[PDB]
């Protein structure tokens, strides 16, 4: 049995890698922070946790030698730490993680919070959404100066935040009417349920074939346009949608006088729909999830966006 | 079948409600307000409930005739709102859910936001403790000016605000080495799992005994002094924890300089603990939820000390 770590437990895919870990079968130990305080959601999640047969294991990011004590206890060490500006963007704490990793010594594997964009590839992305990949990639790099072997889990659009919305900006649930197409919204994008994400993560974690290598989440049938997203929800409804094409020029329009977390989250949609970042270069079977763990039967874009009907 | 309206549906309590409500086989129709935007949580808590059976019906606290519109669906209406100054203290905003029921007509019963110490016998209390009473009374006066039939559900701490924490204030958690008690530890106080209050909940709302009644929720297994639960606490683990007790004086000492919020935990802690307002008086069993629906195995404070271990 693998021991595991989650640093991160609580959070939004941090919870589903818990999960996963615990039915893949792995000896799942999670980190539980004093901070939390009245934080009532996150206490009971770690006793849901616990209820499941995970083993709680208490430090401080502020308490160098508890992260020592916790990353001496496994051998594979998953972090979901924030990165999203509209919640929060801690990505660079994870160098206290990283340097207690490498005090302990005995971990054979670390899996950075990645999760999203490649961040190596985007290093023309527009500021301040760019602080996402600048951030991940000095935790990379520290990671990599350490010498501590990683698997780094990239590419795909969470489901919730990108399908399930049919890719409209600060809302959750398909709209009513009307939606906005980027462009003539026929650039590919990739699309995963993060409870799959979640079951990749699980199993890659201890998969030789994946030690010191980027791992892509890149299921063929989920690679779709937002048009083709749209039109999955039209044939699900029954209706079409009045559908407004709006050019790059317009999108990015005044995008200098918005919130940062706004700003941010519209350069990640302009890389996203109007670049392609997510298929606008090919990957191998042999570091793609889906033809690595064919065994995950996973929920395509009919299927997740029914839930919503 | 009896139809049910949950208004505060992915509330603390209010989603543990609505579970009960399912589980109970109410047809069950759960408020989903428009502004969600990228609260994703909450999102997702209504496509559980879905997932479970639930009806998803749309409305807006600022839209009144959505509200009628809404309540006109069903034969009881729950409402959860918020009510504690930490999180969010919105109980007055039920003024507009009680005229909208008072315009639809059809309503059966009201449970409106209660499920704490009985606000009528709260008329002495501390300030800026006190406002969850009065406000909690000006609906009341409301329901019962617009002749709205209704149920009053009082009586217990939450269990995870007040047992799994050994009552310790700011926490979650038992404590690791030391415990303060308040005064002598000799005052009793009531105890109940929350998903027991959601089921107790479930189970009085259609129930022609309590019908303009207030209903206690007072199981007699955990009527505890917070030394008995302290003694249940060391007994599990097998160790004696360092009590400090603390006068009632230096409990309340200084006040008026500390954040409202705590200003009103302090005053509830103190009506509780120190003046033992949850069993300064007695109930009868016509009036009591275990003696009503003895069906409902609640959890015992042992059992619920347990889930920390
Ligand atoms: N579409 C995509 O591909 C998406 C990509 N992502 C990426 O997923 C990864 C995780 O993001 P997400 O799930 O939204 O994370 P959350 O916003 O849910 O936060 C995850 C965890 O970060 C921990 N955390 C936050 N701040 C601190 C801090 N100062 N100190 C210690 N711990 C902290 C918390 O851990 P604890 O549980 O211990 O409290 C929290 O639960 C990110 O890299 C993100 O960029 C995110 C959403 C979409
Ligand atoms: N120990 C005890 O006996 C305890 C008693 N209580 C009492 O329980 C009741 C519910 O409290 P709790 O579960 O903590 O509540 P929450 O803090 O979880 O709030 C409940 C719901 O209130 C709705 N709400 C909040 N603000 C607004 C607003 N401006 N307009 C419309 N709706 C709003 C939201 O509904 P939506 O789902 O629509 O978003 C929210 O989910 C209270 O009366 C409280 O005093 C609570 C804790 C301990
Ligand atoms: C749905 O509306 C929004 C949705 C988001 C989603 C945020 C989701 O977490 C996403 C994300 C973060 C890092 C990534 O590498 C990523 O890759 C797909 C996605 C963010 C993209 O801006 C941001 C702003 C919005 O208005
Ligand atoms: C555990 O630490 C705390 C616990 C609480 C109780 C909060 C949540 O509601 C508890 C409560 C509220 C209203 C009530 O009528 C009630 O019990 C009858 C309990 C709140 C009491 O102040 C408050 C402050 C704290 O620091």
């Amino acid at each position: 049995k693998t021991r595991v770590l989650v640093v991160g437990a609580t959070g939004y895919i941090g919870k589903r890698i818990v999960r996963a870990c615990l039915a893949e079968g792995h000896e799942t130990y999670v980190l539980q922070r004093p901070e939390i305080g009245l934080e009532i959601e996150k206490v009971q999640l770690f006793l849901s946790f616990k209820k499941l047969g995970a083993r709680i294991v208490e430090g401080s990011f502020s308490d160098h030698q508890s992260l020592v004590s916790a990353v001496k206890l496994v051998d594979v060490v998953v972090s979901a730490m924030s990165g999203v500006h509209f919640r929060s963007h801690n990505i660079l704490v994870q160098l206290k993680l990283v340097e207690a990793i490498k005090e302990a010594g005995n971990v054979k594997r670390f899996l950075p919070s990645e999760f999203g964009m490649d961040p190596p590839r985007m290093g023309h992305a527009l500021p301040p959404g760019r602080e996402t990949f600048d951030q991940k990639m000095e935790v990379r790099q520290a990671i990599e100066a350490a010498g501590i072997p990683y698997t780094y889990v990239v590419g795909a659009c969470f489901a919730a935040y990108f399908a399930g919305n049919l890719s409209q900006m600060v809302t959750l649930l398909p709209p009513k009417e009307k939606v906005n197409i980027y462009g003539d919204g026929n650039v590919k994008v990739v699309f995963a349920d993060e409870d799959d994400i979640a079951k990749y993560t699980a199993k890659t974690l201890n998969d030789p074939r994946t030690l010191n290598k980027t791992v892509n989440i890149r299921p063929p049938d989920n690679v779709l346009t937002q048009l083709e997203l749209v039109q999955i929800w039209e044939k699900l409804t029954g209706k079409e949608l009045e559908k407004t094409n709006i050019a790059a020029q317009d999108f990015l329009a005044n995008i200098e006088q918005m919130e940062i977390p706004h700003q941010a989250g519209i350069g990640h949609f302009y890389h996203i729909f109007y670049e392609g970042c997510l298929t606008d270069h090919e990957v191998g079977e042999d570091e793609e999830a889906s033809s690595l763990y064919p065994d995950v039967k996973y929920k395509r874009m009919d299927d997740y966006l029914r839930m919503f009907l």
